[PDB]
């Protein structure tokens, strides 16, 4: 019978279904079928019609997304969506009526529109155009423009600017509403003096000469842009003055050198937090900022002030943590690592410096997703200490020894992977299974914790695979220095333990990274097992995440050493079990995991035969600041200079003769820039090392358009094949 | 016993020797050995020496290039060579007197300085210093500023933009001094609204922030530079007052459109030759420029205007021709393409419009080398009527019937291409021979013709090669369509004519190109046939020159389409032969050769199995405009739009998966445009075609750096093994 081939892969033969539902209500829910926006109750399970496929057929353009108003009067329509970088996008923006049936042509919202935003009660619009922020009372009233400064490149209000968009809010909106529509909170980003990047952008044949992209990017040790935080007033705005945005500054503290804002997060309806962090992540200040109703100031009471430091390493896993107020908002819930390096929620008083944990262990929480008066919802790795595991755990608020997983025994060999979607006020809730079997969406009920329905099953799917040889998932740790370290393979179909088996070692590796977990995947590893008859290998080492701070902080201001060493470490140890032809050992990399692939290749262990590197970082001084310095700290002789030259894929060049060596950038890249590869490239044709290269015209970090992604997958196949010897 | 390995060719193992020699007199020259500038005399045979090696042990610099003064006073001395494109450079520069022994400390030329010449006679120095001329009666002195408005690349002045050092003048140099010394002729270039090519540079693993670098370059169809004439008298220059500069005009003929200044020679001490070009390069014309020695301006006649046009193409081989005026300077020699189509001498009067032949026939004139008041000496490929062939011949001025080839007999076998190199007055000169067999360097005087000494003979490297298996070359014709199309093969050594060979198409097939010729090489080619026994063919199809204006203006506002099948056809003719692999044919090429190299292995003729295509054109619209427009015409609806649009290599991309194909090219290419080979990949890419891809980290169109020039064939010769197997 059938396998699952390369094909399978790139035209997406078998598709996994996803249930995506949007919460409006305590107990309501919306979900589109055929085009048919349809709104499904909770409580009896009858669903009505919202909005019917044809209401749109006569509006003349391909509807790109849409944002219905909390308040179900408006639906905002996005369209000519052009993306700019990995969360940003320029669109174009219609309002319509649900109301009546009409679509509002009086004072639109403006072509080429960065980010728009409603308000969470009511149809108030918040959009920013030309870095600028208008906001909007009624859909058809015209907009009262908040900021003047903005321009292109330079100043920033409302949106982030590229290393706040990617290594910080992980959005590009910088706009944040308070819980009633009263309060419009948002950041302002001054860029000048961050360096530019640029590069060649060469569009269709027919532009004749080719547009270079400037973009504002600091790299390690560079000028980074400076942030100021502004709130106004939406309810009092003069159509005849312009608009009084009372301005929080940062702690003095933080007002010594270089900082960042790395959240924004209300409370109360006047009453709003902030987190700073300073430039050397290892120290972290919490302002809780209070509305002064008589002056209409901001005040943030310094005996209010939280600190969040280490000496181990960075604070957060990759920013602090949010936190998570109670509804008179007067404490709030937060993770935090303990004395022994655990992320746990701990409880704060909003006077008092000393926190008390609610949950404690050997394992970590991963994320506070709803908060009731009565009960606090978090997903955790605990249930049979497995690290790549998530559950949904309930904790009573009145009693911290009462910890209930709802999730955990549901289908135990089935379902080991959770996220969940909780409703307005955490009525109910949809459980969304991912792995090691077939993806399983459930909707419950918080009141009693009865499966109510099952929304999606994949049974369609499952009848599909039951024809075709798949290949099997084993998930498994090995110890090491007394220490357990996680490891996955996927195994061929028929795999039998007596033969000997190629190894491809699948590497990530990153700062609280893991590559190991019980997901279910169809990705490039499975055509690869199942049709090539190879083992696909990922192993989490040391700086890997969800297993405490020990092991996270391993590598600290060390990028490139450990994390490098334990996969090679990790390769050692799978050919010892016996069913791997180590004669055949191969590795590859995105990423960051290109960097360590690079890194690896280039170690001379011999270990490795051949090694694809897909848009890697050759040298931490050519990344970006905020991410770099993180981990690394700044690039000075003061400082840690000593581990960013240590640490260069360049200086590895000559072991390199040793191995067969793809590298593959896109020209187009912003991230990672094609000068980290084109770095790699001329060292090696310094010391006379032959290679393999193939670059991506207008092409990003991802190779994500659809000819390029195919391109790519087939070209790696070839590589991978002739290195192993398959027809 | 041993075979021509790749190491043999990329670590250079067997050198060829050269004679390299400057005329300083019409009986003396310099030649350096062991770093010792020595003076050899003609008459006698004696050397003296000029400049022993020790004399800048203690200079502190190494000394990349050195130029005296004609008088033999001074001696230039260039450091610090900073390479820009082809031609040009900046560089750091001292002199020296010859006559004392002291290095000049006092008024010394900038650093960074673009070009440096000395005047004809004497010791009087030009330099060009951000974008400005500069001139030095003594190398003590101050300098006089001759030009003001010279603007980084805004305003040239004296110096070439990188249109017209490519393009046109072959050279960075925009001066021209008066047989005298008593005139300065430069021309200065507005690149004001000329558009920019950007491209990144990544410099050594310190570099952060990779440099953007910024060029004015002209592509098809685009704004062009402006050209302005200046001459300036370099005797009268006052340390008080600025130097009036005498602009010179072009006709009113050339000042209805864009233009090209295309050629600037000196006639007599007051007379100047300019010649001018439309930007549809099918007509120009020639002015003739005296000195009125009372108003102190310049004016040309006219009716002392030439005129050149031509209606089946392009004027000239790549532009028109130099004149060469007689002592008097009333009567000039040029090469014309004559009504047949063939490039000959044509003798002009400077008033007269018609000019008279000197040489005919089904063969062309290569250049025309010296003139005496009683022979002029050319260059042709007449000889046995072969075209890859080059020949030294006399032609007396008194009868025109009265040819002799002064080196078509000396050594028939060994020599069958010559350069040559006179003394001052053609009293002397200097043949080179460098093919079919090794390179000979001779010595020859022009009063009775004998052979004084043999200079070089490389019967050292002679020693070396018997011990080789070395390849061996055929250079014969195919007929097409009643037409000699000349061939060149380079064979395995012990060639089996009864055995299948894989062949590998050498490609370069331009406008005016010429692969088949009787040059002795050690290249790659070398490599292949006397290692991996592969047959390296090069074909000269339709387009190419040395061969009439019927062949050359063949792919006339026709690129990418005979030259293209013309390759294709050569192909099956080799394999026709029946020494050939039709199942193993490559082919390969560079810069142009590169394009057509693309544009073959996309045509599905499915002749070829695999293909390397280096530093590539893949549209025309990439390319600049003076040679694209040559060719080409203007990619305008009106025009040669349709031509243009039907030649790109991306819409060739389907027939691509027939083929194997790497794609190289440099990021730093000034010339060919990484973008030319981006629009190729990502078409590929678009339409699914599996292919090869390697990038070179700032490299230029030469990729010649020395650990990149070996990487490159390295990998070059992996991708032929593999597809030869
Ligand atoms: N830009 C970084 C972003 C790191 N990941 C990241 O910010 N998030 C992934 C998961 N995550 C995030 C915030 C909190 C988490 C979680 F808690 F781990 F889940 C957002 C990734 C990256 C690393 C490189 F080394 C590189 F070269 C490029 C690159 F994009
Ligand atoms: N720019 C061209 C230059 C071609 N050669 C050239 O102009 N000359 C060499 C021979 N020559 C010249 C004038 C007269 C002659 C001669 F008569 F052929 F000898 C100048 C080379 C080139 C062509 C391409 F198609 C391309 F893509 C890049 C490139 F550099």
């Amino acid at each position: 019978r059938k396998t699952y081939t390369l094909t399978d892969y790139l035209k997406n033969t078998y598709r996994l279904k996803l249930y995506s539902l949007r919460w409006i209500s305590d107990h309501e829910y919306l979900y589109k079928q055929e085009n048919n926006i349809l709104v499904f109750n909770a409580e009896y399970g009858n669903s009505s019609v919202f909005l019917e496929n044809s209401t749109f057929d006569e509006f003349g353009h391909s509807i790109n997304d849409y944002s219905i108003s909390p308040d179900g009067q408006f639906i905002l329509l996005e369209y000519n969506y052009v993306k700019q970088w990995r969360h940003s996008y320029t669109a174009s923006y219609d309002i319509y009526d649900l109301n009546k049936r009409q679509l509002i042509t009086e004072e639109r919202i403006p072509n080429n529109t960065q980010w728009v935003t409603w308000s969470p009660v009511g149809h108030k619009l918040a959009y920013v155009w030309n870095n600028d922020i208008y906001v909007k009372i009624e859909p058809n009233l015209p907009s009262y423009r908040i900021t003047w400064t903005g321009k292109e490149d330079i100043i920033y209000n409302g949106i982030t600017d590229w290393v706040y968009e990617e290594e910080v809010f992980s959005a590009y909106s910088a706009l944040w509403w308070s819980p009633n529509g009263t309060f419009l909170a948002y950041a302002q980003f001054n860029d000048t003096e961050v360096p530019l990047i640029e590069y060649s952008f060469y569009s269709d044949e027919s532009l004749q000469y080719p547009k270079t992209v400037r973009v504002p990017y600091p790299k390690a040790g560079a000028v980074n842009p400076t942030v100021k935080f502004f709130v106004v007033n939406t309810d009092s705005l003069s159509s005849v003055t312009n608009a009084t945005s009372i301005q929080i500054t940062a702690p003095a503290s933080m007002l010594i050198g270089d900082h960042y804002l790395c959240d924004v997060t209300w409370a109360t309806q006047e009453r709003i937090s902030l987190q700073w962090l300073r430039r050397i992540q290892n120290y972290s200040v919490m302002d809780i900022c209070d509305y002064d109703e008589s002056s209409g100031r901001w005040n943030c009471l310094v005996a209010r002030q939280h600190i969040e430091m280490s000496t181990t390493g960075w604070v957060g896993r990759f920013r602090p943590s949010e936190p998570h107020f109670t509804l008179d908002g007067n404490s709030f819930y937060k993770i935090i690592s303990n004395e022994e390096g655990y992320r746990h929620i701990c409880y704060f008083q909003i006077d008092k410096k000393d926190c008390t944990f609610i949950t404690k262990g050997t394992w970590e929480v991963i994320g506070i997703e709803a908060l009731t008066s009565d009960y606090l919802y978090y997903i955790s790795n605990e249930y049979k200490g497995m690290p790549g595991g998530r559950n949904l755990y309930k904790i009573q608020l009145s009693d911290y020894t009462k910890v209930t997983c709802l999730s955990c025994e549901l289908n135990p060999e089935r379902c080991q992977y959770y996220s969940v979607s909780f409703s307005k006020e955490a009525k109910y809730y949809q459980l969304r299974c991912s792995g090691p079997g077939l993806p399983l969406y459930t909707l419950h009920s918080s009141v009693n914790d009865k499966g109510l329905r099952v929304l999606e099953d994949n049974s369609a799917l499952d009848k599909m695979l039951q024809n075709v040889q798949m290949p099997s998932k084993k998930l498994d740790f090995i110890i090491l220095n007394e220490t357990k370290f996680w490891y996955q393979m996927i195994l061929p179909p028929h795999f039998d333990k007596s033969k000997k088996y190629p190894l491809l070692l699948d590497v990530y590796a990153g700062p609280c990274s893991q590559k190991a977990d019980t997901v279910f995947r169809l990705n490039w590893a499975t055509y690869l097992a199942s049709t090539e008859n190879i083992i696909v290998a990922s192993f989490d080492g040391r700086g890997s995440g969800y297993q405490g701070d020990k092991i996270m902080h391993a590598i600290n201001r060390r990028l490139g050493t450990f994390e490098v060493e334990d996969q090679i470490e990790a390769a050692r140890q799978f050919s010892k079990m016996g069913f791997v032809d180590n004669k055949r050992i191969a590795i590859w990399g995105w990423s960051y995991g290109g960097y360590v692939t690079s890194m690896v290749l280039g170690s001379g262990s011999g270990v490795f035969k051949c090694g694809i590197a897909v848009a890697p970082v050759s040298r931490w001084e050519y990344y970006d600041s905020v991410y770099t310095e993180r981990y690394m700290g700044l690039p000075t002789p003061e400082d840690n200079l000593d581990h960013y030259r240590n640490s260069t894929v360049m200086s590895r060049a000559e072991n390199f003769k040793q191995v067969e060596y793809l590298l593959i950038h896109g020209t187009a890249d912003d991230n990672v820039h094609f000068q980290q590869s084109a770095q790699i490239s001329k060292a090696l044709v310094d010391v006379g090392v032959d290679f393999q290269a193939m670059w991506y015209t207008d092409e990003d970090h991802g190779i994500a358009s659809s000819t390029a992604h195919q391109h790519i997958y087939t070209h790696m196949s070839h590589f991978i094949k002739q290195c192993f010897s398959l027809p």
